[PDB]
């Protein structure tokens, strides 16, 4: 039985949820005629937007998000989520767009090398990571004012591997000086290897759920997984609210 | 993860129909096939028949042929807990050595997210969307005997498609013209994926990939599988020692 209820969310796990983000059915049109017109480019609904309601809960959620980073001395975040299909991609390019506009110099990362299609709404990691590829080069300047990106790159043959290298992490200590947030949509936390690897990102990180999506299990397993990795779970962003 | 193969039978009660070694040459021509600029992988079963990966390959091959017979059933379904544990690899190599046998195979890459086993060689994408009719859909390989269905591009909605109700005609169909239709599923993540594989209404096998699964992880999968009603037959164990 897929959870929809918040509520139970926060006290069966003792996850805080740092937003409730409603189905945007303007998002639903926008992702509807740009799959008809064969767009290559995912529309930003923070840009086209700005009064639509899933993202004045964005706004709010941003806000959230920064002030435990600072509280946890970080300057990455990370966003994680059970499964693929919660909407990690489109959470993780409006809170950026959202960061830029408030004055933030954010360094936006899709460190998911299997499926990661954050370019759409714009060499990167794989390349990096592999030493195919020098940081000023994987480093790009984005469409939105005060937005940089690494996008995932050519999908590598040894992605698990690539991220539990000792380059990623010595990578995001300059990079975290450079940049206000370093802000990464990482793979799901399908197995142990999964959670260690978001452990070494080292940043204050969100559990994405989509409303009617998981069983009560399959969240325990996740957090199960993340905490048992000594990863900080600050909490929880809750998605697709009908 | 767990390598010892009398551990998971014993544990799951999941008989495994075949033990299939890491090889060496693979290796090889994979770390070949990558430093070249590549664009297709390299057929095992093709290049090197008696390969210890291919000969145990040709084992599995005839245990499922008397599994899907006694079921009366010709359609056969490999799904995983996860990527990286050889899926791709088992399910071409098998759909190639069945054709070797003299048998009518169709091989489906059902998993639209990754969509990888038409680097081997219109979609199930375009298919499931009414894009494309299954006349344009189904590719004859240079495998003689051997037919297949592309990923094909991947779309916003993969489980809503496989959730259709067109999977499953198109299945009955296909069917009733070829000896094996064999499908690469999406890896059982959640109970949707279980349901989606249940639709398939195929002889299942779980592949599992020696040291990357802890105990908990082969137990949620199995679980998944099982009451989501699926034809659970047993397991592969990938990459044990040669
Ligand atoms: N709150 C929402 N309102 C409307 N559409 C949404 C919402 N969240 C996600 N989507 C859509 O659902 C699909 C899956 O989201 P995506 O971020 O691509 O998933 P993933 O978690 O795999 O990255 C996309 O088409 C996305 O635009
Ligand atoms: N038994 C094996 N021996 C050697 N290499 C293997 C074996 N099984 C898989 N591989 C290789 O491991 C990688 C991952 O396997 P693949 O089938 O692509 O994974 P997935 O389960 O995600 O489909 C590939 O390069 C594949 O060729």
């Amino acid at each position: 039985q897929g959870i929809e209820d918040p509520d139970r969310i926060e006290r069966a796990f003792n996850l805080p949820l740092y937003g409730l983000v409603p189905q945007s059915a303007e998002q639903v049109k926008l992702d509807a005629q740009a799959e008809k017109s064969g767009s290559r480019t995912r529309p930003i609904l923070a840009s086209l937007r700005p009064k639509d309601l899933s993202v004045e809960s964005l706004r709010s959620l941003r806000t959230a998000m920064q002030f435990a980073m600072m509280d946890a001395k970080n300057r990455v975040i990370v966003l994680t989520g059970p499964t693929p299909g919660i909407g990690k991609s489109f959470l993780t390019v409006n809170l950026a767009v959202l960061l830029a506009h408030s004055g933030k110099r954010v360094l936006l990362i899709d460190a998911d090398m299997r499926r990661g299609l954050l370019d759409r709404y714009f060499p990167g990691l794989s390349e990096l990571l592999s030493d195919q590829s020098a940081l000023e080069d994987a480093v790009r300047e984005t469409p939105v004012q005060g937005l940089s990106f690494i996008s995932a790159g050519t999908r590598p043959p040894n992605p698990s591997e690539l991220l539990m290298s000792t380059r990623l992490p010595q990578y995001l200590e300059g990079l975290g000086k450079r940049y206000d947030v370093v802000l990464i949509d990482s793979p799901p936390v399908l197995a142990v290897t999964d959670a260690t690897i978001i452990g070494r990102m080292a940043g204050s990180t969100f559990l994405v759920l989509r409303s009617g999506m998981h069983t009560e299990g399959e969240i325990a397993d996740a957090i199960k997984r993340l905490r048992t990795a000594g990863v900080d779970l600050e909490g929880g962003i809750f998605n697709g609210v009908p």
